């Protein structure tokens, strides 16, 4: 379960990252996602790149949207991660902080640090609904982008 979330992260964080630049999809990232079904990943770095929270999500106050990297940036700092030269609000890098959460709480499920683990995912919880998914819920409709969609959408269930 948890084996398995943080794979599923790592996996489409590397994903979009390639396609931002517009590398190929080494085809063992590809057989992992492949492996729930057909999808195709044939999208331009031209759209990728502009996957960002604070151009996708269409609601968001301008006010909000001029400091919206700064204010992703600070959730990050708190969890001693750090971004990759990519603006904080891509897709790639939110999803790569997912799976920097979730690989921890292995550690924490494998140890049995119980306090430190509903703390922890508290944190995947709060990260989901405030960012991720308002992110994902704005994607346009293609395979790899509703895969996504769907991924995170049943995460967020799972997690309360």
């Amino acid at each position: 379960m948890t084996i398995g979330r943080a794979k599923v992260y790592a996996t489409l964080s590397k994903i979009f990252y390639h396609l931002f630049y517009d590398e190929a999809i080494p085809k063992d990232c590809r057989e992992i996602i492949e492996k729930f079904g057909e999808i195709d990943f044939n999208l331009r770095s031209v759209l990728v790149r502009e996957l960002r929270g604070s151009v996708l999500i269409k609601d968001m106050p301008q006010s909000l949207a001029e400091v919206y990297e700064s204010v992703m940036k600070d959730f990050y700092e708190r969890y001693g991660f750090q971004a990759s030269e990519l603006h904080a609000d891509h897709i790639a890098v939110e999803l790569a902080f997912m799976s920097k959460l979730v690989e921890r709480e292995i550690s924490l499920a494998q140890q049995m640090k119980e306090e430190e683990l509903y703390k922890i995912r508290a944190a995947q919880h709060r990260f989901i609904k405030a960012h991720l998914q308002p992110l994902v819920k704005n994607l346009p409709s293609a395979p790899l982008l509703n895969f996504v969609r769907d991924f995170v959408r049943e995460d967020a269930k799972y997690l309360y």
